[PDB]
């Protein structure tokens, strides 16, 4: 007797995308093939792709909004960023504030990062505890010294060190150069946050860290020859894995400049040719998963020229079906590399077991997708507490028609958000 | 109803090992989970691990050889052509091949092509006929015929295997230890070194990156040649390679005591090198393992080792001395076996429907108890030759099933229950 | 005191070009600066450019010349050394008896110095010894040819002996293959003959050379690289510290493919004339100090071998008088090349990597062996200028912008632009031990 | 006539060392080769080795005794650094004053560089102007931004940056924290500056160098590992040249255990097995010269553990005879390599156009050595202000016999310091 049983839907396995049926109980998928049997409820996912749900292994979170804005988005798990935040998340006390505070928002599921600081580098122990996936930093911040001693420490308790990668230094030297000289176009900003800049922070992070004996992810990557630095030590033997967002493949620096302040943020969205690049380097496989980096903020503060202006993307809604679209339809990716991409890498990556594909014993988490069928995304469409997107206007070539998670529809482009959140979070030990 | 159902075995999945289910239905996998209903047949593999049949990519043969296999677990080989009195080069070769073999099949079997001088020309034909790759020496082809010949079957979406070994180098100086009385087990390894592989590989990889072809480089004995593999697989060539057992399990010691039955081609080396295959194995290097089973007469198996006829009949012994080496005594996960002895080469050829426990694939599995041995005697062997450098090695896991398309054709308890069910297998 | 002093003249010296006096005794530089004192004879060489006399470690004498032409076009090209190869000539330089036979016959014939080359084959593997014996500076082969085994076996032999193995690397199966396939289609045209010689033939051979001779242990010398990709094999064997070099040629930088298809079959040779873009990268390699030295690779030739369309006709080309004008207009006059990196890449690298410790150096004891170049001076090469056997040459009708005014061996003037050859032949075979 | 002729030597040119005789005029090489002719005066060179006087592209300055000390030691021109001076030489006006400053103490010629400072970026121009041959900075020191627009300034200037390479910070956090586990031992400071913090200083200022566009040489390099980063740059196409001194070959840490703090110096001195490889690597031409890095300070900094004790090496004066010893008699290295080392290659990287060479026009430097000729460094040898060196004790195999600059003998190991101080500061355009 299983609880639910999906249909007729092209279903992304691990190794190919083929028609099969998926039967789910207790929230968790309980077979998957032929002449299933019976089931409480079934679903007709004819003409549809049912896909495991994206893993946004870079959200930052309100609770409310935010996880509405990733269910309709077809996220079914997310990864908290541990920074930007009230509390910062750096140990047992500042996290156990944040899940009270919670209590009762959560449409999704949240797996948590703890943060890595200059002064926590003595509790890192406590949220490896609380069941932490990993931490993030930036190179507030760590020096070179907090953050060889701090991922030496994570390496120990066999925890991953996430970085954000740019010599914020020449960045912001670069950028107030251009404020004294009044070139605050989309261009200057870009131009004021160069690729080495890039290159040169994921350099030192990357024997920092191997030095130090600890696994590393690099953050949002948005040129090939930062994405190459990664490729070489991983080639050379070293532990690590990088990351990138939809605005690196889907947007260039001259739609930055039509777009606006909507399209600023912090590695930089750089010019079409690096772009292909990019493109180049996904396909490739060079680039483990495909992530947001929702970075939301009061309208207010993407008021003004580029160069003050708030840096941030606001797009945790429209990962899903704006990949699917160019990488998929416009690109030919295969099905079963796009599920890699958008939802098993990143739950391999950090361990989450249950989470991330279309197998027997893990979450029964899906986002039903409906190819050719495009729309036009407006103000109206977000979920976000402010109604604003560097997407909007934009014409999306798929649609996502039903999130599932943990067994139940949590959207439904027809009838909206069917239940009450049941969402929850995840700790790993 | 489902015909079959296979329940409580540990299951070998894509990523993961598990305790799941398996329905099957017209030999083919219809369903895996829990809760799956009934079938007229049902199978407890509790306590026994379900593994994807074996996909040997390397198989020189009917009824012996496909019963052997069976029996070994390996539910898929595929068939070298230049080992047949008529060499499979053209569609009048395989043909004749096909009717021959008329219920003799005891697995299933895909086909290779030969890539022979002399043939260039008929290279289409075997692609029609759908074999799923061409194999060469380099009945030989020079560089050039090597180049024109990969670059006519980049053109039909054809990979080429190939035999590294600088033959020539190899041959003088074998000829060279004859010559000076030098007949043992180490003189011949030590005519046959390293650098006559490397210098092969490194030759091969850079004319068939020229001519765009797919390459697959067979049998890799040194950890210096998978470096080559490697090497060029980082810069974006479309390379795969594989190894045999032989080249993880025995060394050159062992070889010396053996005798001529563990003398092969590309030489079985030293222990340390035998370390750094399985550097590389584990580390990924190593695309899938291969039996490259070769037999023979034991009449050209006596002499010395410089005089005896190379070749490794293990054909058998692939599964369970793999599963004992690598998942038992060195901790490899079940997944990882997987892959190497079944899904990879499954993917490089292009056998969709066999080498992976998946919804739609065929019902192709072995069962192995881990944790139990025995003692692998002549009597076991089902080789029309019953000899084999494994024989009287004491091995820590067993088949106790093969199920080829829903059916069981080897069982250790009953031997073969069923009639030679076997196919080719044609790709288009 | 001194025989000669050469004054005023721009002298090339190792780190620098500059005016200074050179004084000559017995044959060898005594001493180089300033007012050195006085001597029998006084040349004033102001407002010329006095450089090492040319090391041609890559020349061919006969496939019709012999000592007497080449070694006196030789000479008036400017080059006081040649390195001479072995395979070309009749008697093959496989061994004792057939240097010394070459010696005898070469009596009296020698314009310019000459050390010598054994030839590594597949029937001499065994006579090695012999030649080393003699004194050649390193062995030739191409892979009569060597198999891969006798080239390994060869090398491990010539490295025990600290011997140099010299290599024509080219696929030659593949473009012999290429070529017979363009002959039955009907292409017979230059583009056509540089096509059946694709640039994979030479790098294909060259990697597996640099290979085997890694592990035979010998130290090799890869000859005219007509590619930056094969140069840049060569590179990155050096950069893993093996121990080797590489040449190549005027006609890789000075002349194309168009060119060539202009010239006709003057301009076809083995490694082909590949095309600008090819040229251009080959200047890039050697301004960086990659190719170690430039031959001429001189290999005359019947007319009746170079009659007919290009596929059929001999290759090889005649420019051995042409290599250091040529070199020295297009490298240092055009694109503005330091003189003592001129130096270097047509006499001391050479010098160096052969062992001949007496040439390619305009420093104390060594030989007074020198070349007087009038820069910015042009002419036209006529065939009348020519003295090969045969009177033809790719370059000739070319406009050259300096000239040899005159070429030194070992204190003695032997050519003189207005005087021709001034005395009878005295150069030498250079035996080394 | 020729004013002077040094005659029977074995003369270290560049192609090879030979026995010829050499002319000098005003200064200058009049003339090399033999039979030379008559000069004003002739000295007898026989048996004893003739060199170019050795080039320092590293000294630290008193002038009275360090000069006197470095002509002792076979020194003819140091290239003087620009920090850690009274006032810092970082403009016009303090070179300036140095000059005025320095008048008549100078007993051996001195190049000059220039340091890039965090406060004169703008000032750049000025020394270069005055004719610096380069310019010194550490990681006051300059931060990334610093570091990056000062270097892009001198690489349009045509001006060498030279940098000590070491993360600071991580040697700082690494030793407070071994004088607070109460590990103050040579051995303790050793493993307190870890290869790793040389390796990633390289690796961060080469990038930074390459970008900037300016041509970079690497000081004191203490591990194989940090040469190999250098070499790596260099066969990727960079303008990079590198630096070691004596220490980092005749000493190891073993020996810096025994001697003390005067052995204790920046980069520190590796175990046996590191100079192994720096061994290697200096024969194999992958470090372009050898400089002294003399670094002198009052003993009573030198007081105490090694950990707090001052860091530097006194040994101007024991640089040749030390290195020609060891390398040359103990190791069999040519001496024109020997030659190139210790002269010509830095002459060459700092364009001094008429030093580190023995060849006609260049000027008549020169240093003769006794080969094969012991003796024991004693205190009472030196002629630094504080009679003081990690080399006292020391065993030599070869000795000075004269030091000769622009022609004149000023040093005798016979007579002394025989003429008035005829040293001059080297300015170049
Ligand atoms: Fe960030
Ligand atoms: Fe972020
Ligand atoms: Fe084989
Ligand atoms: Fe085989
Ligand atoms: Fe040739
Ligand atoms: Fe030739
Ligand atoms: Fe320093
Ligand atoms: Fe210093």
């Amino acid at each position: 007797s299983f609880d639910l049983i999906i249909k007729n839907g092209t279903v992304i396995l691990e190794n190919e995308a083929r028609v099969v049926d998926i039967a789910v109980k207790g929230g968790k998928i309980a077979a998957i093939g032929q002449d299933l049997g019976d089931a409480k409820e079934v679903m007709d996912a004819s003409g549809l792709v049912v896909s495991p749900g994206m893993v946004d292994a870079h959200t930052h979170i309100g609770y409310e909004t935010g996880t509405r804005a990733a269910a309709k988005g077809g996220i079914t798990t997310m990864i908290e960023m541990p920074l930007n935040q009230l509390p910062a998340t750096v140990d047992r006390a500042s996290i156990e504030l944040k899940f009270d505070a919670a209590k009762g928002k959560l449409t999704i599921d949240a797996a948590q990062l703890g943060g890595l600081v200059s002064y926590n580098i003595d509790r890192l122990h406590e949220l490896d505890e609380v069941g932490v996936v990993g931490f993030k930093c930036f190179v507030r911040d760590v020096n070179d010294w907090q953050f060889f001693k701090g991922a030496q420490k994570l390496g120990e308790l066999g925890q991953p060190v996430l970085v954000h990668c740019e010599n914020a230094l020449i960045c912001d030297e670069l950028g107030e150069e251009a404020k004294r000289e009044g070139r605050v176009t989309a261009h200057d900003y870009v131009a004021s946050r160069p690729v080495f800049t890039e290159v040169e922070a994921i350099r030192r992070v990357l024997y920092l860290a191997k030095v130090a004996g600890c696994r590393l992810h690099v953050c949002h990557v948005s040129s090939p020859e930062g994405v190459e630095e990664v490729t070489r030590a991983r080639q050379e033997g070293q532990d690590i894995t990088c990351e990138s967002c939809p605005h690196y493949f889907v947007l260039d620096t001259d739609q930055f400049e039509e777009i606006g302040t909507l399209a600023k943020c912090s590695p930089p969205i750089r010019d079409l040719e690096n772009q292909k690049g990019m493109w180049e380097k996904l396909f490739n496989g060079e680039i483990d998963c495909l992530v947001s980096d929702h970075s939301p903020c009061p309208p207010e503060m993407k008021a003004g020229n580029i160069m003050k202006a708030w840096g941030g993307i606001a797009g945790l809604q429209s990962c899903m079906d704006v990949m699917f679209d160019e990488a998929v339809q416009k690109r030919g990716m295969s099905l079963p590399m796009f599920g890699k991409l958008m939802a098993t890498n990143a739950a391999d990556i950090f361990g989450l077991q249950q989470k991330g594909r279309i197998a027997p014993g893990k979450d029964a988490d899906f986002v039903f997708i409906q190819p050719n069928s495009s729309y036009v995304l407006t103000n109206d469409d977000l979920e976000y507490r402010h109604k604003v997107s560097p997407y909007v206007g934009r014409t999306i070539g798929a649609r996502i028609t039903k999130t599932i998670l943990r067994g139940d529809v949590i959207y439904d482009i027809e009838q909206g958000f069917p239940v009450a959140p049941k969402g929850q979070f995840i700790l790993k030990h």
